[PDB]
């Protein structure tokens, strides 16, 4: 649909920032489409990742950071508020100590800061979704 | 210290969830500082409270719910594992039938569910403490 995917936007984040995404999986959950949101330290896609958020729709969510090119300690959640076949609204809020991920208005995942959010210069949203909205507060 | 107080975080809870808090009273126990933790049904602070936990340090703990704006049956405990002048670690675990409150690793209070924990959308931690950690499992 509307926005290009992979979607890449320059961004600056601090406590009180919110990243809001509206989109739809490109396949039924039976086919395990993915969604990924990465907060990068530079505009280059190979740059380090302060917060990596990867949904396997209907299955699991994994979160991590990529530091000096290496994946760090993976965290996994089986919480799956996303609904098969439906548009979703995803909000990622920068709190003092963590990111909070809201899905369709419900707190669903958190991830403690491993690197200050001020290190972020770019956000990438990609994999098996269409995207109609991407917004960062300033 | 670290986190803002009053502290408000969106939250979702179910059986197996744990809310962990680390903090310190702002006054000696002789001055009866308070600590309060409220599990709310909405983000608004005037919303109903599924679980209200109020410590008068050195004195007593009261627990209650607030339903349709009205306080219900208050429960009181004189158990006081909190130590004068010291940092505390408070864990609130959602069990099938009740909340279990651990203080510094010891089971200290329980409160039977009056409303399903799935009704919770927000947690507020406030009154006479400083806060260095707040975490919800997902």
């Amino acid at each position: 649909s509307l926005l290009p995917v992979p979607y890449t936007e320059a961004a600056s984040l601090s406590t009180g920032s919110t990243v809001t995404i509206k989109g739809r999986p490109l396949a039924a959950f039976l086919n395990e489409p993915y969604l990924q949101v990465d907060f990068h330290t530079e505009m280059k896609e190979e740059s380090d990742i302060v917060f990596h958020f990867q949904v396997c729709f209907g299955r699991r969510v994994v979160m991590n950071s990529r530091e000096y090119g290496a994946w760090k300690q993976q965290v996994e959640s089986k919480n799956m508020p996303f609904q098969d076949g439906q548009e979703f609204e995803l909000s990622i809020s920068v709190l003092p100590d963590k990111y909070q991920v809201m899905v369709n208005g419900q707190s669903s995942y958190t991830f403690d800061h491993r690197i200050k959010p001020e290190a972020v210069k770019m956000v990438q949203v990609w994999r098996d979704i269409s995207l109609t909205k991407f917004n960062v507060s300033y």
